[PDB]
């Protein structure tokens, strides 16, 4: 069937904005997963998981009688798709059970692991999500094998369709770099926002870069990809050596024996894949990666034997039975148990990437310290395993259950507790009037609140106006936030705040975070008044102010908006057309196409553009909340053409006279070009739409202001 | 960005079931278009449309000073995509404004027509939809040019994204037949459900079949494609001759001058396309089809000149200025006016397909009768224009406004008005108990009501249980309806009905259409009781019984279900996999993925399969409403394989013993294979889900029983 995507492959795709509809969700509109989870008997689930670990099924027999290592890999892969650039991937939505991830080559045979969990999932039903169950299982695995975890939080609600993620442009699974769709260029520079080295890999190639078994060059790729998943050297070493304390790899025969991945397999496979014609196809004969390595002398028990082997032997390059490069210990005895035959033992083996931890000089220093001090290694691994599995969950307020760690960690972008009465509706009215009497303008008020709130991204639930981090490094200095204007506004609001808080009794006070949002509410209200319309913008207090000491400046850099079409802003020149970047921002903000449309049309006429650019400001009553952007854009009296100086800026001229009326970017004019976006523009630019435009603008403004308010969930 | 569609192009696409969500719609959830339209000042809209006709814009100057022809073509094309096979296409959703239809080659320059209507759309806003406006404009154009229309109904609500329609498999616009994706095979057999001869045409090629200018062979294509749009010979000749009484075609220079269609055009084109480098690119120099034909001596006035020209000259094959085949009158004088230069006249000309109306012997007879009796031609064209523009609107109860014709037309599948008190709740309980005491089984009750209600399709709003047409030809004889079983059920229900009606006072009676539905409801109630659940199934009376004389047997044939996965039925062997057909059926029933899932799993255990097939009947308590279908399907204790005899039938065997437990089709097992459908199955197969399953089944059952109830809204 030929589709629109076939005929017009470069046209913008709005369907990413309309996933997660109430249509595709099997649970009722009123289902609240947190309420369900909070009544789960978590202890009972963990005792069923503990039993499962040593209850082998004959369709996928357990290595060493224990599924622990399989399930640790499962959980690590669930979390391991995470990219800090955009916050997409990670374990937080249980996406490993849908396409494409369920059929990526590096997820081979995790179909079996997830099928092992069905009886448990079935037993507890809606009170435990697949998303949470995958993580919990990896925890129970670690526990069952003698490792003390840092804790666990529930609350990852299940999703019901594949997430729209750009995973790369390659058309071949695992394609080596330098192809027609190479994710690499320059001196091995991996393209943003990707955080893996080949399409269908979690981080790096276990044989070495593009299959070259050089541990020193492989370390480079490990360091770069882990940093793109927000893990530093200590965390990286802890995680790789920690995971590879357990279990084994599977490469018992040639890979050509392995059949279709789950999405490609026959209907009779009933959602499983990688069916193997090599001997029994499973157990002793399993093939997953094609490597055949077992790291430790007790693969089903926590130990410090990974580093004892790493540092106590010298290593020789060898090949698995599938032909993959791997390493064996020179002159070693057979000390490693076999997974099924108790009369057989094997020499220690390592992946190229394991040896990276000894042959890269910075990793070597950490690895030696972990070898000499295995209590340090155990604590680093527990903390890193927690971060790995929780990094995309969002603020601590979303953490459910009896095992949440009490320690507040810097990577959580923590927000202090509120310990005082909040402002009431009369206070909020009084503050709005004080803000408007200060002489701050609509443009200043709307721009500041937009800058504070529009850092949120729903992909990992970071960002938002909670915290008042807009006043702190690095946000206060970002170009899009207009640092000198911003500083002036914040000084005036901090004076308003000091005066209001000094006059109270009873401990009542207002945070700057709340007052920034409220002040933006007053700007929207005043703009509505400027247009002849009395509206109240909703406001919910209870945000708190974080300190600089509670803010990791390097982790916050990924939240900088380098492209924000809501402020007509592009920090530099990109490959990707600015309209595509706008739809990507809308998706991160959780906006639909109609919400994106209303919000951008209003923000243009409110003066929200960076630098006071006139691009898209299609009004003669700036700072009034009207639908002029739509009326003017859709006026066929005006003809548009790209400028000679810059093809991405357009002049709108009177069609009859030639007189210059306006200028606009691609982000402005897409609303008059794309057939679906123009239909939306037509609704708001109709003669009956002023009241609708105002109400829908207020609604979407308030939505953006509240994106991070999981305290009100 | 490589997508799931790229990796697994044969995997099933459920996003067709979740279009048209409240996310994509700019209107609020309780916007009711009918209510808005009923308040529109339709008379005012019409006066503005009359004014527009002759208000020429310089960017697309009006031929002959009057846009009437262009607008008639616009409305004709809006309606002309309609296929009787599935009911998809047509004017009823305004889809000419979205991809792909806004950019189909035969829709060239209709972008201009729609842009000429924007000021009126803007002025009346949500009170008139694009969908209604495109049809009303066509009507006004006719009226302005002297033709009295048969009527007009409003009520076509706008839609907000492209409809999912299979338009063909060709990857080249306009590709002639016999290519790798040919819509033709055998002796020119067009593939169902297509109703046009080339990709991007409305019906046929105006030069003749595959470009060969043979009017007799073109006639064959015209007859076949019009029949596939629900039009017979008389309607066909009236429509082509009526349309071509007006306006002109455009082909003033070579087609290579024409640039990108609207979805391919630059952002500066602001939604328009087909920009032409030939001379002024418009007006006298316009290029649309490449033909240059003006049919009549008065192209802006209703006349009887079409048939006078057709029969009064003999015709010679010639070429337009773009190179296209067309026909010129032998030895004629220059009598046809020029569209822009009063000093120029032209000889009469005709398309190949216009000469079909003279040279095909059966059309010749009609055409001559129209020529000799022009009052007949006028009345047939008025009726056929009404039908063309309203054929996809559904029952008359949906028709809005003050111009709706009072005459009831057979193609509307009319239902008689109800003239008597309806049954109340006490009566319904009395009838359900009578039905259950008669000895009809759960299987029979459920099967019969499903058979009656599941003929509905949302595409053109035909079908459904209202009318009791299940008792009439041809529905009573369809193989999927199990004609001998059906007859026995209807005899028993008609005796119940006669007894109940004979005991009433005050004119109260029940229709058989109501009783069939109510009896289905009693079957579902009984099946819940069989499972230990006390459940009441909602029922709304008020359906009426249509007569055989109100039921066009040939038009009803397109509703026959040749594939109904809900009854595990497939009439023969198809090239499309049966699970794709199930999703296509779900779409026509307006079901989402979770509704399709719950429905099919319940129908399987209630005994709704055709012929009592055991395929998918995964329960040991048939006729009890339980979630057994899901629990058993997802059991990993069972292994599935295709049979040797038939690859589309699967045996499910105990994994440990090899013993046969079940058999299923592709429709059954897809719910265990597709990763999104399996996620839905898991919800209903969980230990906490029996009550959910029952309540969701009742809801979707009710939904299906009321799909055609436009008398209740
Ligand atoms: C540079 C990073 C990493 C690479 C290249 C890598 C590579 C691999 C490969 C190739 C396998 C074998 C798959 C199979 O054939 O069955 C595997 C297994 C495994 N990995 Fe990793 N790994 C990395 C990091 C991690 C991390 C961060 C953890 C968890 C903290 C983890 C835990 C495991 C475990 C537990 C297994 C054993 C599975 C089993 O027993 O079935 N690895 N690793
Ligand atoms: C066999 C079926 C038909 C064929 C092949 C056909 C073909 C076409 C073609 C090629 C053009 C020229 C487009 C352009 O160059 O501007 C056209 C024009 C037009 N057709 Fe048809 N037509 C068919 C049926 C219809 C029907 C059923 C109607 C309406 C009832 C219709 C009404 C018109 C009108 C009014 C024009 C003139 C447009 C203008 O003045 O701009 N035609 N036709
Ligand atoms: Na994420
Ligand atoms: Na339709």
């Amino acid at each position: 069937g030929t589709s629109n995507r076939d005929w017009w492959p470069n046209q913008l795709d709005l369907s990413i904005l309309h996933r997660h509809s109430s249509l595709s969700d099997p649970m009722g509109k009123d289902f609240n997963y947190a309420q369900a989870f909070e009544k789960l008997d978590l202890a009972a689930v963990k005792r069923d998981l503990h039993a499962l670990m040593t209850t082998s099924q004959d369709w996928w027999p357990a290595d060493f009688g224990h599924y622990g290592g399989l399930f640790i890999r499962m959980a690590w892969h669930s979390a391991g798709t995470y990219r800090t650039a955009d916050g997409r991937g990670g374990a937080g939505e249980g996406q490993q059970r849908f396409a494409p991830l369920n059929s990526w080559p590096e997820n081979a045979n995790l179909d079996k692991a997830r099928r092992l969990l069905w009886p448990i999932k079935q037993k507890y039903g809606r009170a435990i999500s697949w998303a949470d169950l995958l993580i919990l299982t990896g925890n129970v695995a670690l526990e069952s094998m003698g490792f003390k975890t840092f804790g666990f939080a529930g609350g990852r609600a299940d999703t019901w369709e594949p997430e729209d993620v750009y995973w790369g442009s390659e058309k071949i699974w695992l394609e080596l770099s330098g192809g027609p769709n190479s994710r690499y260029s320059g001196d091995r520079q991996l393209e943003n926002p990707l955080a893996a080295v080949q399409m269908g890999l979690i981080y790096v190639n276990p044989e070495g870069p593009d299959g070259n078994p050089d541990p020193v060059a492989a370390a480079r790729d490990i360091r770069d990809t882990f940093a793109r998943m927000a893990m530093n050297d200590e965390e990286t070493v802890a995680l790789i050596a920690g995971g590879h304390t357990f279990g084994k790899t599977h490469g018992a025969g040639p890979a050509s024996n392995v059949g279709a991945e789950p999405e490609a397999a026959g209907i009779e496979a009933q959602g499983l894949g990688w069916k193997s014609a090599y001997r029994t196809g499973k157990g002793a004969d399993a093939i997953t990666s094609g490597l055949e390595v077992t790291w430790t002398t007790t693969p089903t028990q926590w130990s410090h034997n990974f580093f004892e082997n790493l540092f106590g032997y010298e290593w020789e390059l060898t090949k698995s039975p599938a032909g993959a490069h791997q390493w064996v210990a020179k002159g070693a005895d057979a000390v490693i148990p076999d997974a099924f035959d108790p009369s057989k033992k094997h020499r220690p083996t390592m992946l190229t990437t394991d040896l990276s931890l000894r042959f890269d000089p910075a990793y070597e220093k950490i690895s030696r310290r972990f070898h000499e001090n295995p209590e340090q290694f155990a604590d680093a691994f527990a903390r890193a395993w927690f971060k790995l599995t929780h990094r995309d969950m969002g603020p601590r307020a979303r953490y459910l259950g009896p095992e949440v760690p009490a320690e507040v960690l810097l990577w959580q972008d923590p927000i202090p507790a509120v310990d005082h009465p909040l402002i009431d509706a009369a206070d909020a009215a009084e503050l709005k009037a004080k803000v408007l009497a200060s002489g701050l303008t609509v443009s200043q008020l709307v721009s500041t609140a937009w800058a504070a709130a529009s850092t949120f991204r729903g992909s990992d639930k970071r960002g938002g106006a909670n915290g008042a981090r807009i006043r702190l490094a690095p946000q206060k200095d970002w170009e899009a936030n207009q640092p000198e204007q911003l500083a002036a506004v914040l000084e005036t609001l901090e004076a308003i705040r000091t005066a209001f808080n000094g006059a109270q009794r009873g401990g009542k006070q207002v945070s700057l975070a709340d007052l920034i949002v409220l002040a933006g509410c007053a700007g929207v209200e005043q703009a509505a008044k400027n247009a002849g319309h009395a509206v109240t913008v909703p406001f919910a207090p209870g945000r708190a102010d974080a300190s600089q000491e509670q803010t990791d400046v390097e982790s916050m850099a990924v939240l900088e908006p380098v492209a924000d079409g809501f402020r007509n802003y592009l920090k530099g020149k990109y490959r990707v057309p600015a309209e595509v970047l706008l739809v990507d921002k809308a998706q991160l903000l959780t906006l639909s196409a109609p919400e994106m449309t209303v919000l951008l049309g209003g923000l243009r006429v409110l003066g929200a553009n960076v630098g006071q650019s006139r691009h898209g400001v299609f009004t003669a009553r700036e700072q009034a909340l009207t639908n002029d952007f739509f009326v003017n854009l859709l006026d066929m009296g005006t003809e548009w053409k790209p400028t000679a100086a810059d093809a991405d800026v357009f002049e709108g001229r009177d069609r009859a006279t030639g007189e210059l009326k306006w200028t606009g970017t691609r982000v402005d004019l897409v609303f008059g070009s794309h057939s679906q976006l123009r239909a939306l523009a037509e609704v708001y630019g109709s003669a009956d739409a002023q009241e609708k435009f105002v109400r829908d603008f207020v609604a979407v403004w308030n939505k953006v202001m509240n994106l991070d308010r999981f305290d009100l969930a």
